[PDB]
This record gives C-alpha cells, structure tokens and sequence, in this order.
C-alpha cells in the first residue's frame, strides 16, 4: 500500500513472491563496514542462495528508495563507497529516505523492509545485541527491538561475539522471541561453535522451524526468531585467539571512548588486524554457511503456505 | 484462529456466549509451582472457589499441542501428575510446544496471550514475575512485564512474588505504563506477606471502581494489562522476619549454584517451601482462593459494563 | 472513535484540524507541576499566544473533571495553576483512573502524546521530555515518556531531555527503541538550561521543511514512533554552565538523601534548583518554552503543508 517513490521491489524478487518462490532477504551493512572483498563477497552469497534453489534479495537504500533486492551496479556502489555510506537502523531510516541518500542497512532495518516487502526469512552473519557494560552504559542494539516486534527469521551465527552473550540471551526471553539452536543445545559463538550459554530451543532441522514460524504467527505473536547457526568446525577461529583479541579491542574502544554506532564497524575492523585478517575469513564462511540454512528455511515455509 | 490451535471447552464457550463473567487460572503454578497432589486437587478447588462466587473458570493451558481455555479434570491431573515433566510454557516457547503436539504448563504471559485470544479480560495468580534480585547486573526480567505492557488482561495477584526485586519491578511497571493497583492497599503486597516498603500506582477500594478503569483505560485505546494486587488474607500471612530469612538463603544458594533461566522461580520456592517446612506452599494456596474470589468479583463488575 | 464522555476537543481545535489548519499540542504538568504559581498559569496563556502570532493553533491538553480535554480555556488553565500539586500528575498509567473518578490532571508528555495522537495532532511542544534518571543502571527509574515516544506518532519539541536526567543513558535508550533525536540546527544534544553537553543527537537537521519531511516519511513507511526534536536554548537565556550544574548536582543528592523516589522526583528537583539559582532556572525554563513553541509552529506548518 506503501508509495513506489518510497519502495521498489525488484523484477526478479517481485516475480520470485508472484509464483510463491523461496526468497531470502540480505542486509547491506555487512558490505560497506571491505573492498573488493565487499561487493565481491556480496554478489557470491546471492549466488549461494540461487545454486540452493531459492531466491536472493539484498535490501539497501539508494536515492532515498528501499529496494528489496539490488542490481550488481547497485552492490558495487555500496562497498567502494565504504563508510561513506549511512549506516542504517530504524531511528535512520525516515531521514536517509527524505533526504535521497544511499544507506547501508542493519539487521533492524533488513528487517522492517523484508516485512514491508512480505519476506519471512533473514540471513545475515550475527545479529546485534547487548554490549559488554551495558548493565552501565545501556549500549543495547535496537536489532533486539526489531526482532520483538517484526515478523521475521535471522538465520546468523548467534550475536556477533564481541557483544555480551548472556545478558543478549535474558534480553531475547524477555521480548518473548525464540532463540534456536539449529542441531544444537549450546548457543554457537560467532566466530566459536559453541558459548557457555544456551539457546532457548534445539531444532534439528528447516522444516521443523518453518513449521514453528507457521504457528508463531496464526497464533498472532509478533516479532522474529532467532535461528543461530553454529559456524563450520573447519571455518572456527582457535577459543583463545579469537577471544584474546575481541578482549583487546573491546579494552580499546572504551580507553578511546568509541560509543554509539560506530562500536560495532569499529570493533571488527580491529579484530580483522589483531588476527591478520583471520577474524574475516571466518566471517565470511558463516554468512555462506547461514545463507544455505536460511534457503531450506525458506522453502519449507514456502511449502507451509 | 483455528480449532486445531486453539480450543475453548463447552463450560467456557457457554459462558462467553451468554456474557457470564470468566475468570482465568494459569496451569504452571499446577505443575512447576506446587507438588503432587497439592498442585492437582488445589487447582480443582481453586476453579470450584471461582464457580461459588458465580462466575466462571478457565484454566488455561496446552494439551497435546493445543492451546486449551478450559480444562477437564482428567486434564488437570494429566498437569498435576506429569509436573515437571511438563514444559514450563511462557511467550518465546508457544510456538514450538504446539507445533511439536506437546503439554505445557502456562506462565502468566503465555496465559494472558491465550486468555486474550478468547477474549477472557480476567486472570487469578499468585503471584507475577517481575525484575529479579540482581537484575541490574544479570538483566534477569520476566517475560510477564512485557505481557503486561502489551496485552489487554487484567492479573489478579498478591503482587510479584516475593523472591524477586520489588522496588525495581515497580519502576519497571511505570516505564512501561501497566498500573499496578491496589486493592484496599497502599503499600505493595509482597506475595506470603501483606506489606513491602514499596506502593502500587494506586489503591482502589471496590472491584467496581476496577472495572470501570478497565473500559476506560482500554475504551481510550491504551492497550496493555493491568495489576491487581491482593493482599493475602491476615490469618495465612507468614511473618515477616521468618519469610524472609528463607528467601535470602534460597537466592543467596541459587546464586552459589549457578541458577539461571526459566529454572530460578521454580527453584527458588521449593527451596523456600523446605526451609519453612511447608508453610511458605500453605500461604501460596490461600493466597491463590484469595485472588480467585477478587478475581470473580471483578469479572462480574467488568462484564456487567463490557457485554 | 472515542467516546464523547471520554474525549473533548475544543470547537476552536476541531475547526482547524478540519479546515487542515496547523496545530501544536502543549502539556499540563509544567502547569501544575513543572512550575511555581502565578508564572506557571502565565507562562502557559502565554504560549498560546506565541503559537498564534507563529500562525497556528494552540491545543492545550489536560484532564478536567475526568474528561480528556484537547484545548482549554484561560480558566481552566489557571484552576491547574493554582490547584498546583493538588493536581494528579498523570503518566499512561495514571490516565484510566483520572478519566474513570472524574477528577482533573495535569498530562506528563507520555499522556499529552497519547491524547493528541487520539485528536489527531503531530506536533506537541514542551520544555524538556523526561529521560533515564540519574543511577537508573541500579533503579531503573526511566520515565514512560521514553517509552511513549517509542510507540506513539508524535513529534515532540524540546530543549532535550531535562539536564536533571542522566543525558548519555538516555541517547542509548533512544536508539534501542528506534526514536530518531534531532537536534535544530545542532550537531550536540543541548541540555535543557544549557545550549550544549557532550552528547551528540542521531541526526541534525536546518530546517522545519526537513523535519516534516522526515515524519511524512517515517509514518507513510509505516514506523510507529514519535520524534524528538532537541532545539536549544537561546545564548541569551542560558544558564551558566557551572552555576547550573552545581544546583542540580546538589538537588540529586538531596534527592537521594531524603529518599525521594518515582514520580515525585522530577518536580521536587526542578523547585529545589530554582531554589538554589534565585529563580534564575525557572526564567530559562519560561523562555526555552517560548523558543520550542515557535519552532513547533514552523515544524506543524511545514507539515501540514505536506501531510
Ligand atoms: C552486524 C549487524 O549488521 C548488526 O545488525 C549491526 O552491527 C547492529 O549494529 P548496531 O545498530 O547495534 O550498532
Ligand atoms: C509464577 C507465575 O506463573 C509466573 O508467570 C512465572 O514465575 C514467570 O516465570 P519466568 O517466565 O519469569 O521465569
Ligand atoms: C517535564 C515533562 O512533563 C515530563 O514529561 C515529565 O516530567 C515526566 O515525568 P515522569 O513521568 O518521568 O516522572
Ligand atoms: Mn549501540
Ligand atoms: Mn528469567
Ligand atoms: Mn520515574
């Protein structure tokens, strides 16, 4: 019902959602906060998701419009613009879209233009969540609001592992959203397999959550769910290196007063030096490796109707 | 919604049909709350306290996959019998407990959700949970808050129960605008005691006054639940200094123990019930009759004014 | 559609939200609560005035003998100034009962938002929204206000939260929740008697055309919220920076001395600074109104204009 001046759904995923085909939304924030490993990194995971007999939909803003699903020109734009482009969450939104910019959306945002657009499934590498000091600085990502209240599946890696897990996992109880373990009790750490802390639910498999997904919402609670999907054991970082490094950057960002937005970018980016560019990889293999569940996901749903 | 995901027993569907007033129970003070056969017959009397004040009882919970308003009493002991075996139920966990055909014992959020879904604005307790003792470090808070924000019920309750952080939950309670009423109190019930250093929002008199603040607040389109805090009745309260003491071991043992999660309420008032040799268990019952029978009031007085 | 016995809105307001005319909303509580007799009903006939001067339609909101009023009279503006603190200060929790016994109060932001939502008005000016309190990561004291801006479409005009609040928690709270904060021409978050801090605002926009801009988009994609927009005080009027400071550090502490706590707390501290500063605080309190008034006309033209 919405304005085409505000949103445009592209020819193949409008097509995609006319014959009722599998489609999997994507965010773009992941791919401006490295070239060329940006946009090239980009263009594969929708590649990944078309090879597993679903469709692809990177969501971003360009010239003020929400596009759902994007054009090679368009994911190229986005990651050699780099940081010049707006990171985007809800409280973004409205301004970047009045003002005709291009911006990069979070997992928060993906998620409210998926709905708009009648996308049920999400993948992504990590979701945001509660920071480390939080219980201080009340440092919470709105991701965690949207995941409360808008009707969608993130398929990730658990939340990014240089937030703070436990107090993330009482948040998601909380707002009421499910937090699944895919073939796992352990709640997958990012980078790591596992966490000291568990999930809320175990499913063993794709149809089980699209099954699930199907009650969620004829019964009528709103909001997401959280599938993590722990990363593959070849692709894991080593427990004490990976976390000796978060722990550093973590350390630096407070004695250099990073706050607000550019925690996050800020973070990762050092973590990708202190491990030489090690942390990346492994990011990269996750998203794969969660675009590939979040397919299955999507077409058992698709069956469920 | 469908009768494969929902169903309202004929006592219960009577009921609404011919606008008599309902009141809502939960089903995990039936299973997780209380021991067998004090869980099962309680839950029987505590629906037959509802009846003799004249109004009418659903207990709310999942029965092999389907979310129940009102229960048989083969049901209800099923509940009793299982009990821990049974999952503890609240808003995240519904959808995989229906899904999957299993039983459920349901939380004050997850029934407020299904009462709603019938259209029931009544609901007896115990007690809600809240914030928990050490939440400003742990971010440890009740799914039941959120209920409340966004889900039009009334809880009738002896206020939060009393293992948790009552000052914390009062401020919670404000930020997210549910008033938290009490009824013929000023100071805050603290579940097996009568009073608490802390204040509900307001205190209102007569179930009468109740219901017509539930058609105005939800007539003005502010949605959400509302707390009735009922002091438990004089001869059942547990003293002051005696309850306390077994609830600052119990946590301070939870603590220790590493407890966490949906299994903290549960632990902490067997715990509880032990180191009182079962007086905390007979406070909690009469509380419960005592909510029941406020409950039934004020479903009458909202159902004279709603249908 | 609200029932008649609930919701009145003046015929002055209901003719120009007809006739498409640009209308901006004012609160109560800086009435009755937020300041001293007379220069509170004086400060509040006042502002009526500059929003007409600025071309649009003042709406003053507050609960008058259990009816929600939208646009009030020089009488009843000035009943709530002199019954002052005899007023209810009504919150969302507050609203139902105030509305339901008949009586009057004075609406905080969260229940100005909620009423003018209802009559239909974007735009709402006030001196400054409540916020997360100081020591909140322990009390979770954090006003409804926040909350209300969170789910409710109103774009509400202010010289930031007040600088009583702890202004950092609060910028956090802000975008956990989705709100945008923009600051009028201003990169820095002002703090209510003083010009700047050092916070920052989500975005800074230039112009009243941006902003409305900014709403018609964010409401037409369907993002439920309210904005806020933080517009600082004019140099003139400002506070000095260490004066100031030092008179609201001392009322927190005295605050928490005497254990003040909840919805008492923002005007106790606010009558304990203007104490402190000669009632110096108070007269930059009066102007930053004024200058917010105007700002909020220009924002309800523009829209209107658009919208
Ligand atoms: C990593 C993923 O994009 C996630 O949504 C963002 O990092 C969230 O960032 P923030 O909005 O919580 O800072
Ligand atoms: C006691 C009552 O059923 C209440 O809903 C539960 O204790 C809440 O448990 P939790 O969901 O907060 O763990
Ligand atoms: C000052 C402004 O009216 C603000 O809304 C109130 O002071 C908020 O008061 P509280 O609800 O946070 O106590
Ligand atoms: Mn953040
Ligand atoms: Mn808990
Ligand atoms: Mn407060």
């Amino acid at each position: 019902k919405i304005s085409p001046e505000l949103l445009q759904i592209s020819p193949e995923v409008q097509d995609a959602l006319k014959n009722k085909k599998p489609v999997v939304a994507l965010e773009s924030t992941i791919i401006s906060h490295p070239f060329p490993q940006n946009a090239q990194t980009a263009i594969e995971v929708e590649e990944t998701i078309r090879k597993q007999g679903a469709v692809p939909a990177t969501i971003a803003i360009i010239g003020g419009v929400m596009k759902v699903g994007l054009s090679k020109e368009e994911i190229e734009l986005l990651g050699r613009e780099g940081h010049n482009v707006t990171k985007v969450s809800r409280r973004d939104l409205p301004f970047v879209v009045a003002a005709g910019k291009n911006g990069a959306t979070t997992v928060a945002s993906t998620m409210i233009i998926a709905a708009l657009a009648g996308i049920k499934v999400f993948a992504t590498g990590g979701i945001g969540g509660v920071h480390r000091g939080a219980e201080h600085t009340f440092d919470i990502s709105a991701d965690l609001q949207e995941l409360a209240n808008t009707n969608v599946t993130v398929v990730c890696a658990g939340a990014k592992s240089i937030l703070d897990l436990g107090l993330t996992t009482e948040y998601l109880e909380t707002f009421g959203v499910p937090l699944i373990g895919y073939q796992t009790k352990a709640l997958p750490a990012f980078f790591c397999r596992t966490s000291p802390f568990d999930v809320s639910i175990r499913l063993d498999s794709a149809s089980e959550i699209a099954r699930a997904m199907v009650v969620k919402w004829q019964s009528g609670l709103n909001g997401g769910l959280v599938v993590a999907n722990p990363i593959p054991e070849q692709f894991a970082m080593p427990e004490h290196t990976i976390n000796a490094a978060i722990d550093q950057a973590v350390a630096e960002a407070e004695a250099q007063g990073v706050i607000g937005k550019e925690s996050t970018p800020f973070l990762l980016a050092r973590v990708a030096e202190l491990t030489g560019g090690d942390s990346l990889k492994s990011n990269i293999q996750l998203v794969f490796n969660n675009a590939i569940l979040a397919s299955e996901i999507a077409k058992e749903y698709q069956r469920l109707a």
